[PDB]
């Protein structure tokens, strides 16, 4: 279960980084928009 | 160490939800 928890943290950091990248992308669209 | 990893998941999933909600709002502003 420890390795499961570890993998879930890896997974969530990656998802959050993706979402941060999206927020940045959309903020960029807002500017030019 | 179990507790540490559990609390990290709680923390990151909360953050995830905040970020998802911000993306949702921005997408509606821009038209996605």
């Amino acid at each position: 279960r420890m390795k499961q928890l570890e993998d879930k943290v890896a997974e969530l950091l990656s998802k959050n980084y993706h979402l941060e990248n999206e927020v940045a992308r959309l903020k960029k669209l807002v500017g030019e928009r």
